[PDB]
C-alpha cells in the first residue's frame, strides 16, 4: 500500500532560513511561514514512496489549485489520489486541535474550478496534518540556540471527509484530539454525506440539523 | 523622521535549515524580513506595532504613539518580480476606504499615512553547509522601496492595481495629483 508505507515514512526540524553567506535568520511562530516550511519536508517523502510503487506525482503548475499532490499509476490513470498537507499548532500538549480543509464553493460544487484534474477523477482525498507544539542572525555553529518556533511535531494521514467537520472556518475540520484524527473518528457516516452537507451549505448549520433536513 | 530611519534601514535566502544541519531548497520570506526591521526602528521612536488578528485585514503593520491613537501609520509589505523590465496590487478599493470601519484594524480615519514596502526580485533534494554553493537561488537580485499608496496607484485590478512603471516607485512618479484625487477615484 502506498498509503501504509507512506504514513509509516512520515512517522520517522527547523532552526531558521539560511542565506548563501551561511547567515541564519530565526523564524519563531511568526505567521504562515510554517505551512510552507511543512510542505517542504513532505515533498521528498511523498516522492520516494510513490516512486517505489510506480506512481506519478504532480503539482499545481497553475499555483493556487487543489491538491498539493496528485498521484496515479500510469496504467490506470483514472484513479487519482489527492494529498493535501495541512498544519496546525497546539499551545497545550494534549488539548484538542483544529484544521482548515479547503473551499466548498468551488470544485466540490462545480467539479472543475480550482483543481488540477476534474474532481470526478480523484478516488481518494488524503490529508497530512502536523500538529506542532507552540513555544540578529546566527552561525552554522549556533543551531542549538536559535529560538525555534516550536518544540515537537506530530503527523497523521487520514482521508479528508473522515476528519471534515460541520462548521466553516473554507471547511473547518472536527474539533478533537490528535488521537481522533489518527483513529479516524469524525462525524459524517459516509463521504457521500460529507459531500452533500458541504455542497448544500448555502436550512441547516450543524450535522444534527442536517440529518433532520434530509427528512 | 521614522520614514527616514526606516528607509535607511531598509534579502538573500536560498533554503530553510534543519536542526540536523540539512538545508531544504526554497513572498512570505519578504514579510518575515521586514518585521524585525520595522520593529527596531519604531521602538526607536516610541510606536507600538500591531499585526492583524485575522486574514485580509489592513494593514500588515499598524503603528502608533499610545497618546495619539488617531495618528497611526499603516504599512503594507508588497513584493513582485521581473529580468529587469516592466506593477503591484494595493489592498482593496471596496472596503475600509469607502467604509472606514470594515476590513481594517482601526477606522481608516485614524491612519494619517499609508505606506508600501516594495520588493522586486527576479525569479528563476537536500544539501548541507558545504553544498551551500550548489543551492540554486530562488530569485536573481532583489530591490526595495517605501512609498505612499496614493503616489503609486492608478488604473485598476486584473484588489486594486498600482502603476506599471520602473522601480519611478522610489521617485513617486505616479498618475494621481493628490491623496484626495486618489480616494476620489477608488471610492
Amino acid at each position: 500500500s502506498l498509503r501504509s508505507d507512506l504514513i509509516n515514512a512520515l512517522y520517522d526540524d527547523v532552526c531558521g532560513i539560511i542565506s548563501a553567506e551561511g547567515k541564519i535568520y530565526p523564524l519563531g511562530s511568526d505567521t504562515k511561514v510554517l505551512s510552507t516550511i511543512f510542505e517542504l519536508f513532505s515533498r521528498p517523502i511523498i516522492n520516494k514512496i510513490a516512486e517505489k510503487h510506480g506512481y506519478i506525482v504532480e503539482e499545481p503548475k497553475q499555483q493556487n489549485h487543489y491538491p498539493d499532490f496528485t498521484l496515479y499509476k500510469p496504467s490506470e490513470p483514472n484513479k487519482k489520489i489527492a494529498i493535501d498537507i495541512k498544519a496546525t499548532y497546539t499551545n497545550k500538549e494534549n488539548e484538542k486541535i483544529k484544521f482548515t480543509l479547503g473551499g466548498y464553493t468551488s470544485f466540490i460544487r462545480n467539479n472543475t474550478k480550482n483543481i488540477v484534474y476534474p474532481f470526478d477523477q480523484y478516488i481518494a482525498h488524503w490529508i497530512i496534518g502536523y500538529v506542532y507544539t507552540r513555544v540578529k542572525t546566527y552561525n552554522i555553529n549556533e543551531l542549538n540556540e536559535i529560538p525555534k518556533p516550536y518544540k515537537g511535531v506530530k503527523v497523521f494521514l487520514q482521508d479528508k471527509w473522515v476528519i471534515a467537520g460541520d462548521l466553516a472556518g473554507n471547511i473547518g475540520s472536527i474539533h478533537a484530539h490528535y488521537k481522533d484524527f489518527v483513529e479516524g473518528k469524525g462525524i459524517f457516516d459516509s463521504e457521500d454525506e460529507f459531500l452533500d452537507y458541504w455542497r448544500n451549505y448555502e436550512k441547516y448549520n450543524n450535522i444534527s440539523e442536517y440529518r433532520n433536513w434530509i427528512y
